[PDB]
């Protein structure tokens, strides 16, 4: 089997991407944030505290003939931005782009933090990291990809995120028309439950490539590119007027600037992030200070290849017995 679904930016900055997901019978379609940095599929629901729902579409398990309460199971999760949610669990039929999993754990939110309430466009998350990170207790649950894997033509999914444009998540096959050149594969460590890999270095603009190992995660659920302070300083030093602002919470730059590209290494191959991808717009409405899309990972504890990086590539998440990651230009 295979599946294919379009993923769409939630706003004009590509802050996140939503993908429609069919849950239950008859189908209830919710727009979920596919997140390769977490492993819970959770949704706004009829059980979510009323004051914490503001425009999202909810899953109502009582209206699904295939929903079953997973007795005794609860979940609770926190993300890198400090947001959180928690609740109980149902099993139900979940389909993505034509690919159907029965008995998928659908984690129903009783509580969500303000950041979720305030974002009307995201109805929940669909985790695509390794199932060892799933927060369901007392019986950990498998991700949608893990449940689908054995039925797929090939045990893979691919992320093809657009810049200010829709893109595609595919399951079970590699669309060879979707990228240019070849896909370069690189080793993955699953020790932390993430799609963790080591980039071979970087370049700033037309500058020379610096060969240096950068361990980080491929995380579709993080907006920006978070890299070591040395790397980030080297980037922003090429932008007149750019500075790290403690009050704003990262590097900012004059909105009048033209940003240089940023290249990262995948083995001997190179992925180029165009400078425009690194512009996240005014820090506040009407400001001439713009927020940078490359930021320091210092004090996150890990480097994160988020959407800024991933959207410059066609990315293969290879879930073979020994997982690997593949990157191609496009």
């Amino acid at each position: 089997s295979t599946g294919s679904a379009t993923t769409t930016p939630i706003d004009s900055l590509d802050d996140a991407y939503i993908t429609p997901v069919q849950i239950g019978t008859p189908a209830q379609t919710l727009n979920l944030d596919f997140d390769t940095g977490s492993s819970d599929l959770w949704v706004f629901s009829s059980e979510t505290t009323a004051s914490e729902v503001d425009g999202q579409t909810i899953y109502t398990p009582s209206k699904s003939t295939t929903a079953k309460l997973l007795s005794g199971a609860t979940w609770s999760i926190s993300y890198g931005d400090g947001s959180s949610s928690s609740g109980d669990v149902y099993t139900d039929t979940v389909s993505v782009g034509g690919l159907t999993v029965t008995g998928q754990a659908v984690e129903s939110a009783k509580k969500v933090s303000s950041s979720f309430t305030e974002d009307s466009t995201i109805d929940g998350l669909l985790g695509l990291a390794f199932s060892t990170l799933n927060t369901v207790s007392p019986t950990q649950q498998k991700t949608f990809f893990d449940n689908a894997k054995a039925s797929l033509d090939s045990p893979v999914f691919t992320a093809d995120l657009g810049y200010h444009a829709p893109g595609t998540y595919n399951f079970g096959f590699i669309d060879t028309t979707a990228y240019t050149g070849s896909i370069t594969y690189t080793a993955v460590s699953t020790k932390q439950g993430f799609w963790e890999w080591t980039s071979t270095g970087y370049a700033v603009g037309s500058g020379t490539f610096k060969s240096t190992s950068i361990d980080g995660i491929a995380d579709t659920g993080t907006t920006l590119l978070y890299l070591p302070a040395t790397v980030v300083s080297a980037y922003w030093a090429q932008v007149s007027g750019a500075k790290s602002s403690s009050s704003v919470g990262g590097y900012v730059f004059p909105c009048s600037a033209t940003l240089p590209s940023f290249t990262f290494g995948v083995g001997s191959a190179r992925i180029v992030i165009p400078g425009d991808y690194i512009d996240f717009g005014p820090i506040s409405t009407g400001s001439s200070s713009c927020f940078g899309g490359i930021q320091s990972s210092a004090g996150i504890g890990i480097n994160i290849f988020g959407d800024v990086a991933l959207k410059a590539a066609f990315v293969v998440f290879n879930g073979a017995t020994t997982p690997t990651l593949g990157f191609a230009s496009k």
